[PDB]
DNA sequence: TCGACAGTGAGACA
DNA sequence: TGTCTCATGTCG
């Protein structure tokens, strides 16, 4: 496989085109036919008196059995379909890699966006993947101390049938978004994949 | 609650 | 002047 990759202090991520437009085209109409996405309508829920939301906008599917947290509560994952287990297994074969659950994000058109974050490591093992569809939306890396100092920037298109395997330390000491474009009109589907610890 | 996104001011440039 | 891009406030 052909590989980029993306260098700099604290920052180790490759990428890499992992379909073919014929194929990535197929594929992406496969998910917006096939993908449930959570809907706005529950937006929180509370215990011993205290708020939690509850996932919106975002479909999460997973292993048989597995368990992952969110805002503070425990939930369980939609089963495999086969369009996921499909991308899941192409993402094994090029990395190595297995994953047991996937992260699915809609983004609409260019107003769509994510702002500035870090991962939720707690519940991680290791490797992020993070699988595109639909439109090229440029993604960005700034780095968690620039304030005190002045690090690097570091943008990436990320495109169509694309992957991104996002490795140690890359998600400690970056800071990742996926910046508001007006002109992108088409929506996007984004895959993230990762491995639950059983611990 | 605290996580997603609304709101906003500075700067660029058309 | 008008739209865009970059980098604290709100609320369910
Ligand atoms: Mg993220």
């Amino acid at each position: 496989m052909s590989w980029r990759h993306i260098r700099a202090e604290g920052l180790d991520s490759s990428y890499t085109v992992l379909f073919g437009k014929a194929e990535a085209d197929e594929i992406f109409q496969e998910l917006e036919k096939e993908v449930e996405y959570f809907t706005g309508a529950l937006a929180r829920v509370q215990v011993f008196g205290k708020w939690h939301s509850v996932p919106a906008k975002q479909a999460t599917y997973g292993d048989a059995g597995l368990t992952y947290t969110f805002s503070g509560l425990t939930l369980s994952p939609k089963p495999w379909i086969p369009v996921l287990e499909r991308i899941r297994d192409h993402v094994s074969g090029v990395t190595g890699q297995t994953f047991n659950f996937v992260l699915i994000n809609r983004y609409k058109d260019g107003s769509d966006h994510i702002c500035e974050h870090r991962d939720d490591e707690r519940e991680l093992a290791s490797p992020i993947a993070s699988v595109s569809f639909g439109a090229s939306r440029d993604f960005v890396f700034r780095h968690k101390d620039s304030p005190s100092r002045r690090v690097a920037v570091v943008r990436l298109p990320l495109a169509h049938g694309s992957l991104l395997m996002m490795n140690h330390p890359t998600n400690t000491h970056w800071y990742h978004s996926l910046p508001v474009r007006k002109k992108v009109l088409a929506p996007r589907v984004n895959l993230t994949f990762r491995k639950i610890l059983l611990g």
